[PDB]
């Protein structure tokens, strides 16, 4: 029919128009992000299992960041054993040479200054060897190491107090004592000590009976208190300062005792201290502290075989954990690249294709819209038979 009021063919053509304006959009989005899925209406049930992909693949990321955290904590414990190993060995082998009686107790002496100062020194590692702030020789510690994505996915590291008491060698001493002697030559009531008192000379007799001048004590029975003679002319006996189980600053009066009967040593609670360990602690915030050595130690080179053996088994379990720390860093590393190669799969864009859709859809909006101007001209034809 010739009519002009309606022109389907030209609402015919506007209508397909849509369909390939709906293509072309789809594939610039795809082309734009790189990826196939852009909303829940591409894909819904792929976006949701591309998103629970992102979370594990961000969580054994993240994962394996904890691992060498892990490694870390693990390798500064081990490095510290070495030198804590590297001082028993020293050690060991002090207590072989102090074992031979031609040694005098002034050789004994200077050996045991050694040994002293070496568990001083596995002490002082001890306390002071940190990783995060984290005191891996000083407790009894297990540390939890995340390496899973989910709740509970841990390795443990279990971290031990290594010390010179721990190690059973905290009164290790190869002296032996001298003879004690005085002659001849002062207040402690103050400490409470009630017997009467005079000032003395001291010496020691070595196994040879070589004799060595102790200087002045204060004597109140078998009990000897060391003491010093100052510009005044007055004698007092020495102390030292520590802070008590009370938090408050206190004193102690140095007694003349030990292993070698000629270290001065002090009553705090009812325990004997060396005045030189003594000296300035805090009982309070560390109320472990070494006592002094009362006599020589019994069978030194077995407890000092034990001590190298427990070093032995920590080191040992420090590698085992250093090693599966390993093996699961590998294992999150080949797990990642497969969970990212399966969301890829799901949610990333195929240019390829892209492309192609995007070139097929213009040529279409731009021959449908060609059309459309040729629908509109269908019907100028009836003006014709008006004019």
């Amino acid at each position: 029919a010739q009519v002009i009021n309606t022109n389907s063919l030209s609402l015919l053509t506007q209508n397909n128009l849509n369909k390939s304006q709906s293509a072309l959009g789809t594939a610039i989005e795809r082309l734009s992000s790189g990826l196939r899925i852009n909303s829940a209406k591409d894909d819904a049930a792929g976006q949701a299992i591309a998103n629970r992909f992102t979370a594990n693949i961000k969580g054994l990321t993240q994962a394996s960041r904890n691992a060498n955290d892990g490694i870390s904590i693990a390798q500064t414990t081990e490095g510290a054993l070495n030198e804590i190993n590297n001082n028993l060995q020293r050690v060991r082998e002090l207590a072989v040479q102090s074992a031979n009686s031609t040694n005098s107790q002034s050789d004994l002496d200077s050996i045991q200054a050694e040994i002293t100062q070496r568990l001083n020194e596995i002490d002082r590692v001890s306390g002071q060897t940190q990783f995060n702030g984290v005191k891996v020789l000083a407790q009894d510690n297990t540390l939890t190491i995340q390496v899973g994505a989910n709740d509970g996915e841990t390795i443990d590291i279990d971290l031990k107090q290594i010390n010179s008491q721990t190690l059973g060698l905290d009164t290790l001493n190869v002296q032996q004592k001298y003879k004690v002697s005085d002659t001849a030559a002062a207040a402690l009531t103050a400490a409470g000590v009630t017997g009467t008192a005079s000032v003395v000379k001291m010496s020691y007799t070595d196994n040879n009976g070589k004799t060595i001048d102790g200087g002045l004590a204060v004597k109140v029975g078998d009990d000897y208190y060391s003491a010093t003679q100052n510009k005044d002319g007055s004698i007092s006996i020495n102390t030292t300062k520590y802070t008590a189980d009370d938090g408050t600053s206190k004193t102690a009066l140095n007694k003349l005792g030990g292993a070698d009967g000629k270290t001065e040593v002090v009553s705090i609670g009812g325990k004997t201290y060396a005045a030189s360990k003594a000296e300035g602690h805090n009982f309070k915030a560390q109320p472990d502290l070494a006592e002094a050595a009362a006599t020589t130690t019994e069978n030194p080179l077995q407890k000092i075989d034990a001590a190298l053996a427990q070093v032995d088994t920590l080191r040992s379990d420090l590698a085992a954990v250093q090693n599966r720390f390993n093996s699961a860093i590998t294992n999150l590393g080949n797990t990642v690249n497969n969970l990212t190669s399966a969301r890829s799969r799901i949610e990333d864009s195929d240019y390829a294709t892209e492309v192609s859709n995007m070139s097929r859809a213009q040529i279409l909006q731009q021959a449908g819209t060609s059309v459309l101007a040729q629908a509109n001209q269908v019907p100028q034809n009836v003006l014709s038979l008006l004019r």
